Protein backbone atom coordinates (compact mmCIF):
# COMPACT_ATOMS: atom_id res chain seq x y z
CA UNK A 1 0.00 0.00 0.00
CA UNK A 2 1.19 3.41 -0.74
CA UNK A 3 2.67 6.29 1.61
CA UNK A 4 0.32 8.71 2.10
CA UNK A 5 0.67 12.26 3.94
CA UNK A 6 -1.54 13.02 6.99
CA UNK A 7 -4.84 13.79 6.35
CA UNK A 8 -8.00 17.03 6.78
CA UNK A 9 -11.14 14.68 6.57
CA UNK A 10 -13.28 15.40 3.35
CA UNK A 11 -10.18 17.76 2.21
CA UNK A 12 -7.63 14.47 2.06
CA UNK A 13 -4.58 16.05 1.58
CA UNK A 14 -4.80 19.09 -0.05
CA UNK A 15 -4.78 21.45 2.76
CA UNK A 16 -0.80 20.35 2.28
CA UNK A 17 -0.63 22.64 0.39
CA UNK A 18 -2.19 25.83 1.50
CA UNK A 19 1.37 26.96 3.01
CA UNK A 20 3.56 29.95 0.58
CA UNK A 21 6.25 27.24 0.57
CA UNK A 22 4.56 23.71 -0.91
CA UNK A 23 7.52 22.44 -2.98
CA UNK A 24 9.66 22.52 0.24
CA UNK A 25 6.56 21.21 2.43
CA UNK A 26 6.30 18.38 -0.40
CA UNK A 27 10.14 17.65 0.14
CA UNK A 28 9.46 17.10 3.95
CA UNK A 29 7.08 14.78 3.35
CA UNK A 30 9.61 13.12 0.77
CA UNK A 31 12.26 12.80 2.93
CA UNK A 32 9.14 11.28 5.58
CA UNK A 33 7.68 8.79 3.00
CA UNK A 34 10.13 7.60 0.47
CA UNK A 35 10.68 7.77 -3.06
CA UNK A 36 6.95 7.54 -3.30
CA UNK A 37 3.84 8.88 -1.55
CA UNK A 38 0.27 9.47 -2.69
CA UNK A 39 -1.46 12.76 -2.42
CA UNK A 40 -4.97 13.24 -3.06
CA UNK A 41 -7.32 16.05 -2.86
CA UNK A 42 -11.57 16.56 -3.34
CA UNK A 43 -12.09 15.30 -7.19
CA UNK A 44 -7.58 14.44 -7.71
CA UNK A 45 -5.37 12.24 -7.32
CA UNK A 46 -1.28 11.83 -8.19
CA UNK A 47 2.12 10.36 -6.91
CA UNK A 48 5.11 12.32 -5.90
CA UNK A 49 8.18 10.32 -7.05
CA UNK A 50 11.89 11.04 -5.34
CA UNK A 51 14.10 8.57 -6.05
CA UNK A 52 16.12 8.09 -9.65
CA UNK A 53 14.81 4.41 -9.78
CA UNK A 54 11.22 5.32 -9.92
CA UNK A 55 11.62 8.51 -12.48
CA UNK A 56 14.03 7.00 -14.48
CA UNK A 57 10.62 4.88 -15.30
CA UNK A 58 8.56 8.15 -15.50
CA UNK A 59 10.72 9.04 -18.06
CA UNK A 60 10.09 6.55 -19.88
CA UNK A 61 8.08 8.53 -23.06
CA UNK A 62 6.53 5.96 -24.62
CA UNK A 63 4.63 4.93 -20.87
CA UNK A 64 4.36 8.71 -19.69
CA UNK A 65 4.03 12.04 -21.32
CA UNK A 66 3.99 15.58 -19.73
CA UNK A 67 0.43 16.20 -18.16
CA UNK A 68 -0.59 19.96 -16.92
CA UNK A 69 -0.30 20.45 -13.53
CA UNK A 70 -2.86 22.77 -11.87
CA UNK A 71 -0.38 25.93 -11.94
CA UNK A 72 -0.10 25.29 -15.08
CA UNK A 73 -3.73 24.96 -16.38
CA UNK A 74 -3.82 28.55 -14.69
CA UNK A 75 -0.84 29.56 -16.61
CA UNK A 76 -2.20 28.60 -19.62
CA UNK A 77 -5.02 30.78 -19.17
CA UNK A 78 -2.71 33.17 -21.07
CA UNK A 79 0.08 31.22 -22.11
CA UNK A 80 -2.62 29.37 -23.85
CA UNK A 81 -1.44 26.36 -26.24
CA UNK A 82 2.36 28.13 -26.16
CA UNK A 83 5.06 25.16 -26.09
CA UNK A 84 5.16 25.45 -22.09
CA UNK A 85 1.09 24.68 -21.56
CA UNK A 86 0.65 22.85 -24.59
CA UNK A 87 -0.40 19.14 -24.58
CA UNK A 88 2.31 17.34 -26.27
CA UNK A 89 -0.91 16.32 -28.88
CA UNK A 90 -2.00 19.37 -29.65
CA UNK A 91 -1.20 20.16 -33.25
CA UNK A 92 0.86 23.20 -31.92
CA UNK A 93 3.37 21.89 -29.58
CA UNK A 94 5.41 19.92 -32.64
CA UNK A 95 4.60 22.74 -35.36
CA UNK A 96 6.07 25.38 -32.96
CA UNK A 97 9.00 22.56 -31.22
CA UNK A 98 9.82 22.63 -34.71
CA UNK A 99 9.86 26.18 -35.71
CA UNK A 100 11.91 27.62 -32.31
CA UNK A 101 14.52 24.33 -31.94
CA UNK A 102 16.60 26.28 -34.54
CA UNK A 103 16.27 29.52 -33.05
CA UNK A 104 18.04 27.31 -29.63
CA UNK A 105 20.77 25.44 -30.78
CA UNK A 106 24.32 27.43 -31.43
CA UNK A 107 24.66 28.76 -34.36
CA UNK A 108 21.70 30.71 -32.74
CA UNK A 109 23.71 30.99 -29.58
CA UNK A 110 26.54 32.66 -31.13
CA UNK A 111 23.82 35.15 -32.60
CA UNK A 112 22.49 36.08 -29.11
CA UNK A 113 25.91 36.19 -27.65
CA UNK A 114 26.14 40.45 -28.51
CA UNK A 115 22.61 41.22 -26.69
CA UNK A 116 23.72 39.01 -23.64
CA UNK A 117 27.40 41.09 -23.58
CA UNK A 118 24.70 44.10 -23.57
CA UNK A 119 22.95 43.56 -20.62
CA UNK A 120 25.41 41.61 -18.74
CA UNK A 121 27.28 45.41 -19.13
CA UNK A 122 25.26 47.03 -17.49
CA UNK A 123 24.80 45.10 -14.27
CA UNK A 124 28.18 45.19 -13.96
CA UNK A 125 28.27 49.12 -14.92
CA UNK A 126 25.07 49.20 -11.98
CA UNK A 127 27.42 47.48 -9.18
CA UNK A 128 31.12 49.65 -10.31
CA UNK A 129 28.56 52.79 -9.78
CA UNK A 130 27.73 51.50 -5.90
CA UNK A 131 28.92 53.64 -3.50
CA UNK A 132 31.07 52.86 -0.36
CA UNK A 133 29.11 50.01 1.94
CA UNK A 134 25.77 50.04 -0.18
CA UNK A 135 24.52 46.43 -0.89
CA UNK A 136 23.13 44.66 -4.16
CA UNK A 137 19.26 42.99 -3.97
CA UNK A 138 20.56 39.54 -5.66
CA UNK A 139 17.37 37.89 -6.67
CA UNK A 140 16.08 41.72 -7.83
CA UNK A 141 19.08 42.41 -10.15
CA UNK A 142 19.08 38.89 -11.89
CA UNK A 143 15.76 39.07 -12.54
CA UNK A 144 16.43 42.83 -13.96
CA UNK A 145 19.14 41.07 -15.86
CA UNK A 146 17.08 38.30 -17.15
CA UNK A 147 13.97 39.23 -17.98
CA UNK A 148 16.18 42.19 -20.53
CA UNK A 149 18.16 39.35 -21.82
CA UNK A 150 15.48 37.49 -22.91
CA UNK A 151 13.57 40.81 -24.13
CA UNK A 152 16.52 41.96 -25.88
CA UNK A 153 17.83 38.73 -27.45
CA UNK A 154 14.83 37.31 -28.15
CA UNK A 155 12.62 39.98 -29.51
CA UNK A 156 14.74 43.49 -30.08
CA UNK A 157 12.35 44.92 -27.18
CA UNK A 158 14.23 46.86 -24.24
CA UNK A 159 12.79 46.77 -20.93
CA UNK A 160 15.40 49.15 -19.62
CA UNK A 161 15.24 47.18 -16.10
CA UNK A 162 18.63 49.05 -14.85
CA UNK A 163 16.93 52.36 -15.54
CA UNK A 164 14.21 51.23 -12.66
CA UNK A 165 13.13 50.91 -8.61
CA UNK A 166 10.09 48.39 -9.20
CA UNK A 167 10.12 45.83 -11.44
CA UNK A 168 8.64 46.31 -14.85
CA UNK A 169 4.58 46.48 -14.67
CA UNK A 170 -0.77 45.01 -19.63
CA UNK A 171 0.53 41.90 -21.13
CA UNK A 172 -2.07 42.52 -24.42
CA UNK A 173 -0.31 45.83 -25.28
CA UNK A 174 2.90 44.50 -24.67
CA UNK A 175 3.15 41.78 -26.60
CA UNK A 176 0.70 44.39 -29.10
CA UNK A 177 3.93 46.54 -28.90
CA UNK A 178 6.60 44.20 -29.42
CA UNK A 179 4.58 42.53 -32.53
CA UNK A 180 3.86 46.67 -34.35
CA UNK A 181 7.69 47.65 -33.20
CA UNK A 182 9.15 44.28 -34.98
CA UNK A 183 6.60 45.18 -37.97
CA UNK A 184 8.03 48.86 -38.44
CA UNK A 185 11.48 48.05 -38.04
CA UNK A 186 15.85 43.96 -39.82
CA UNK A 187 16.41 41.10 -36.62
CA UNK A 188 17.28 36.80 -37.14
CA UNK A 189 15.73 36.38 -33.37
CA UNK A 190 13.40 34.46 -31.56
CA UNK A 191 10.73 36.38 -32.72
CA UNK A 192 11.93 36.40 -36.47
CA UNK A 193 11.25 32.29 -36.47
CA UNK A 194 7.38 32.96 -34.88
CA UNK A 195 6.41 35.31 -37.63
CA UNK A 196 8.77 33.92 -40.42
CA UNK A 197 9.22 30.18 -40.20
CA UNK A 198 7.74 27.87 -41.21
CA UNK A 199 7.54 23.53 -39.73
CA UNK A 200 8.72 21.18 -42.16
CA UNK A 201 6.52 18.52 -41.14
CA UNK A 202 3.25 20.83 -41.63
CA UNK A 203 4.80 22.66 -44.24
CA UNK A 204 2.95 25.54 -42.06
CA UNK A 205 3.85 28.71 -40.09
CA UNK A 206 2.32 29.68 -36.22
CA UNK A 207 -0.96 31.63 -36.93
CA UNK A 208 -1.49 35.14 -34.97
CA UNK A 209 -3.45 33.46 -31.63
CA UNK A 210 -0.51 30.95 -30.88
CA UNK A 211 2.29 33.84 -32.29
CA UNK A 212 0.77 36.07 -29.18
CA UNK A 213 0.48 33.00 -26.76
CA UNK A 214 4.68 32.32 -27.52
CA UNK A 215 5.93 35.45 -27.10
CA UNK A 216 3.98 35.58 -23.47
CA UNK A 217 5.45 31.68 -22.84
CA UNK A 218 8.85 32.93 -23.83
CA UNK A 219 8.98 35.66 -21.34
CA UNK A 220 8.17 34.50 -18.27
CA UNK A 221 10.01 30.99 -19.05
CA UNK A 222 12.43 33.04 -20.69
CA UNK A 223 13.92 34.71 -17.49
CA UNK A 224 12.30 33.57 -14.10
CA UNK A 225 14.39 30.38 -13.47
CA UNK A 226 17.31 31.43 -14.40
CA UNK A 227 16.98 34.87 -12.65
CA UNK A 228 16.74 31.86 -9.50
CA UNK A 229 19.28 29.83 -11.09
CA UNK A 230 22.44 32.81 -10.91
CA UNK A 231 21.07 34.15 -7.49
CA UNK A 232 20.88 30.45 -5.23
CA UNK A 233 24.73 30.39 -7.09
CA UNK A 234 25.62 33.07 -5.61
CA UNK A 235 24.76 32.36 -2.41
CA UNK A 236 26.29 29.31 -2.64
CA UNK A 237 29.82 30.98 -3.74
CA UNK A 238 29.33 33.13 -0.76
CA UNK A 239 28.77 30.36 0.86
CA UNK A 240 31.28 28.35 0.16
CA UNK A 241 34.39 30.42 -0.38
CA UNK A 242 37.24 27.83 -1.76
CA UNK A 243 34.48 27.00 -4.57
CA UNK A 244 33.89 31.17 -5.14
CA UNK A 245 38.34 31.23 -5.49
CA UNK A 246 38.42 28.15 -7.56
CA UNK A 247 35.70 30.27 -9.81
CA UNK A 248 37.20 33.59 -9.91
CA UNK A 249 40.50 32.03 -10.87
CA UNK A 250 39.06 30.57 -13.68
CA UNK A 251 37.10 33.43 -14.60
CA UNK A 252 40.27 35.51 -14.41
CA UNK A 253 42.26 33.08 -16.37
CA UNK A 254 39.98 32.76 -19.09
CA UNK A 255 38.12 36.13 -19.81
CA UNK A 256 41.31 38.08 -20.72
CA UNK A 257 39.32 40.38 -23.20
CA UNK A 258 37.69 43.61 -21.97
CA UNK A 259 34.50 41.21 -22.73
CA UNK A 260 33.85 37.59 -23.03
CA UNK A 261 33.73 36.03 -26.97
CA UNK A 262 31.52 33.67 -27.26
CA UNK A 263 34.27 31.01 -27.20
CA UNK A 264 35.31 32.39 -23.94
CA UNK A 265 32.33 31.82 -22.54
CA UNK A 266 32.34 28.19 -23.26
CA UNK A 267 36.22 27.59 -22.09
CA UNK A 268 34.29 28.57 -18.21
CA UNK A 269 34.21 24.81 -17.62
CA UNK A 270 34.63 25.21 -13.99
CA UNK A 271 31.70 28.04 -13.71
CA UNK A 272 29.64 25.37 -15.65
CA UNK A 273 30.36 22.54 -12.80
CA UNK A 274 29.41 25.50 -10.35
CA UNK A 275 25.78 26.16 -12.18
CA UNK A 276 25.03 22.13 -12.68
CA UNK A 277 25.40 22.00 -8.81
CA UNK A 278 23.31 25.04 -7.76
CA UNK A 279 20.67 23.33 -10.42
CA UNK A 280 21.53 19.83 -8.30
CA UNK A 281 20.83 21.20 -4.77
CA UNK A 282 17.79 24.05 -5.40
CA UNK A 283 16.49 23.24 -9.52
CA UNK A 284 14.35 26.61 -9.90
CA UNK A 285 11.60 24.73 -11.96
CA UNK A 286 11.54 22.29 -9.44
CA UNK A 287 8.70 19.54 -9.94
CA UNK A 288 7.06 18.77 -13.52
CA UNK A 289 4.00 16.36 -13.90
CA UNK A 290 3.18 13.38 -16.27
CA UNK A 291 0.45 11.12 -16.49
CA UNK A 292 0.09 7.45 -17.69
CA UNK A 293 -0.41 7.01 -21.70
CA UNK A 294 -1.63 3.31 -20.73
CA UNK A 295 -1.62 1.35 -18.04
CA UNK A 296 1.60 0.14 -16.41
CA UNK A 297 3.04 -0.75 -13.58
CA UNK A 298 5.95 1.50 -11.87
CA UNK A 299 8.83 -0.59 -10.09
CA UNK A 300 7.31 -3.66 -10.06
CA UNK A 301 5.02 -2.52 -7.20
CA UNK A 302 2.68 0.44 -8.00
CA UNK A 303 -0.14 -0.74 -10.76
CA UNK A 304 -1.60 2.77 -12.40
CA UNK A 305 -4.27 2.84 -14.74
CA UNK A 306 -4.29 5.04 -18.03
CA UNK A 307 -4.45 8.73 -17.41
CA UNK A 308 -3.51 8.49 -13.89
CA UNK A 309 -0.93 11.53 -12.66
CA UNK A 310 2.56 11.74 -11.32
CA UNK A 311 4.95 14.31 -10.19
CA UNK A 312 8.69 14.18 -10.35
CA UNK A 313 10.02 16.15 -6.89
CA UNK A 314 13.35 16.92 -8.57
CA UNK A 315 15.03 18.58 -5.27
CA UNK A 316 14.71 15.21 -3.99
CA UNK A 317 15.40 12.99 -7.04
CA UNK A 318 18.78 15.44 -7.15
CA UNK A 319 19.35 13.86 -3.22
CA UNK A 320 19.19 10.44 -3.35
CA UNK A 321 21.77 9.03 -1.86
CA UNK A 322 22.01 5.91 -3.67
CA UNK A 323 23.17 8.61 -6.72
CA UNK A 324 24.82 10.53 -5.21
CA UNK A 325 26.58 9.59 -2.06
CA UNK A 326 25.67 10.47 1.76
CA UNK A 327 27.03 13.86 1.92
CA UNK A 328 24.00 14.93 -0.52
CA UNK A 329 23.04 18.75 0.87
CA UNK A 330 27.00 20.02 0.19
CA UNK A 331 27.83 22.12 -2.10
CA UNK A 332 30.39 20.65 -4.39
CA UNK A 333 30.81 21.35 -7.82
CA UNK A 334 33.21 18.70 -8.87
CA UNK A 335 30.20 16.14 -8.90
CA UNK A 336 29.77 17.64 -12.33
CA UNK A 337 33.48 17.40 -13.21
CA UNK A 338 32.45 14.69 -15.96
CA UNK A 339 28.72 14.68 -16.65
CA UNK A 340 29.42 11.38 -18.27
CA UNK A 341 29.86 9.87 -14.60
CA UNK A 342 26.38 10.74 -14.06
CA UNK A 343 23.86 8.28 -14.13
CA UNK A 344 20.77 8.75 -16.97
CA UNK A 345 17.60 10.11 -15.75
CA UNK A 346 19.69 11.22 -12.43
CA UNK A 347 19.90 14.87 -12.69
CA UNK A 348 16.72 16.55 -14.60
CA UNK A 349 16.92 20.27 -13.93
CA UNK A 350 15.67 20.97 -16.99
CA UNK A 351 12.86 18.28 -17.61
CA UNK A 352 12.59 15.12 -19.82
CA UNK A 353 12.70 14.34 -23.29
CA UNK A 354 10.78 16.11 -26.43
CA UNK A 355 9.22 17.98 -23.45
CA UNK A 356 12.79 19.08 -21.89
CA UNK A 357 13.24 22.93 -21.24
CA UNK A 358 13.81 24.71 -25.28
CA UNK A 359 15.75 27.18 -23.37
CA UNK A 360 18.36 25.28 -21.79
CA UNK A 361 21.13 26.29 -23.95
CA UNK A 362 20.24 29.70 -23.63
CA UNK A 363 19.86 29.69 -20.32
CA UNK A 364 23.10 28.01 -19.22
CA UNK A 365 25.39 30.50 -21.71
CA UNK A 366 23.52 34.08 -20.18
CA UNK A 367 24.23 32.36 -16.46
CA UNK A 368 27.78 31.35 -17.49
CA UNK A 369 28.94 34.78 -19.09
CA UNK A 370 26.93 37.03 -16.38
CA UNK A 371 28.75 35.06 -13.10
CA UNK A 372 31.89 35.08 -15.27
CA UNK A 373 31.61 38.67 -15.69
CA UNK A 374 30.65 38.96 -12.06
CA UNK A 375 33.42 36.92 -10.89
CA UNK A 376 36.23 38.83 -13.02
CA UNK A 377 35.22 42.51 -11.83
CA UNK A 378 34.11 41.79 -8.44
CA UNK A 379 34.98 40.33 -4.74
CA UNK A 380 31.89 39.57 -3.11
CA UNK A 381 30.86 39.47 0.69
CA UNK A 382 28.22 37.99 2.59
CA UNK A 383 27.93 40.92 4.40
CA UNK A 384 24.68 39.75 6.74
CA UNK A 385 25.48 36.23 7.06
CA UNK A 386 22.11 35.65 5.21
CA UNK A 387 20.18 32.65 6.05
CA UNK A 388 18.35 31.30 2.95
CA UNK A 389 14.69 31.96 3.06
CA UNK A 390 13.36 30.29 0.00
CA UNK A 391 10.55 31.72 -2.03
CA UNK A 392 8.18 30.15 -4.04
CA UNK A 393 6.30 31.40 -7.16
CA UNK A 394 5.99 29.21 -10.05
CA UNK A 395 9.85 29.31 -9.50
CA UNK A 396 12.21 29.06 -6.60
CA UNK A 397 14.58 32.11 -5.16
CA UNK A 398 16.36 33.03 -2.25
CA UNK A 399 14.00 35.87 -0.81
CA UNK A 400 16.33 38.61 0.96
CA UNK A 401 19.76 37.61 -0.43
CA UNK A 402 21.68 40.29 -0.29
CA UNK A 403 25.57 40.55 -0.79
CA UNK A 404 28.56 43.57 -1.29
CA UNK A 405 30.52 43.84 -3.88
CA UNK A 406 33.53 45.13 -3.84
CA UNK A 407 35.62 45.74 -7.40
CA UNK A 408 38.46 44.90 -8.45
CA UNK A 409 38.86 48.04 -10.49
CA UNK A 410 39.53 46.36 -14.20
CA UNK A 411 38.32 48.15 -16.79
CA UNK A 412 35.23 46.68 -19.04
C1 LIG B 1 16.39 31.10 -21.63
C2 LIG B 1 15.77 30.67 -20.55
C3 LIG B 1 14.67 29.63 -20.73
C4 LIG B 1 13.73 29.55 -21.70
C5 LIG B 1 13.56 30.52 -22.92
C6 LIG B 1 12.91 28.40 -21.38
C7 LIG B 1 11.81 27.99 -22.08
C8 LIG B 1 11.07 26.82 -21.89
C9 LIG B 1 9.97 26.34 -22.73
C10 LIG B 1 9.31 27.11 -23.94
C11 LIG B 1 9.60 25.13 -22.25
C12 LIG B 1 8.50 24.17 -22.72
C13 LIG B 1 9.23 23.34 -23.81
C14 LIG B 1 8.31 22.36 -24.53
O1 LIG B 1 7.64 21.58 -23.82
O2 LIG B 1 8.29 22.33 -25.81
C15 LIG B 1 10.42 24.85 -21.08
C16 LIG B 1 10.42 23.72 -20.34
C17 LIG B 1 11.11 23.53 -19.15
N1 LIG B 1 12.09 24.35 -18.60
FE1 LIG B 1 12.80 26.06 -19.45
N2 LIG B 1 13.42 27.83 -20.23
C18 LIG B 1 14.48 28.58 -19.82
C19 LIG B 1 15.26 28.35 -18.73
C20 LIG B 1 15.03 27.35 -17.82
C21 LIG B 1 15.79 27.15 -16.57
C22 LIG B 1 16.95 28.06 -16.06
C23 LIG B 1 15.28 26.04 -16.01
C24 LIG B 1 15.59 25.32 -14.72
C25 LIG B 1 16.62 25.65 -13.96
C26 LIG B 1 14.24 25.52 -16.82
C27 LIG B 1 13.50 24.38 -16.53
C28 LIG B 1 12.54 23.88 -17.37
C29 LIG B 1 11.84 22.65 -17.09
C30 LIG B 1 12.03 21.81 -15.82
C31 LIG B 1 10.89 22.44 -18.24
C32 LIG B 1 9.93 21.22 -18.38
C33 LIG B 1 8.66 21.63 -17.64
C34 LIG B 1 7.61 20.51 -17.68
O3 LIG B 1 7.96 19.33 -18.00
O4 LIG B 1 6.40 20.83 -17.37
N3 LIG B 1 14.08 26.34 -17.94
N4 LIG B 1 11.30 25.91 -20.91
Amino acid sequence: EMPQPKTFGELKNLPLLNTDKPVQALMKIADELGEIFKFEAPGRVTRYLSSQRLIKEACDESRFDKNLSQALKFVRDFAGDGLFTSWTHEKNWKKAHNILLPSFSQQAMKGYHAMMVDIAVQLVQKWERLNADEHIEVPEDMTRLTLDTIGLCGFNYRFNSFYRDQPHPVMNDLVDKIIADRKASQSDDLLTHMLHGKDPETGEPLDDENIRYQIVTFLIAGHETTSGLLSFTLYFLVKNPHVLQKAAEEAARVLVDPVPSYKQVKQLKYVGMVLNEALRLWPTAPAFSLYAKEDTVLGGEYPLEKGDEIMVLIPQLHRDKTIWGDDVEEFRPERFENPSAIPQHAFKPFGNGQRACIGQQFALHEATLVLGMMLKHFDFEDHTNYELDIKETLTLKPEGFVVKAKSKKIPL
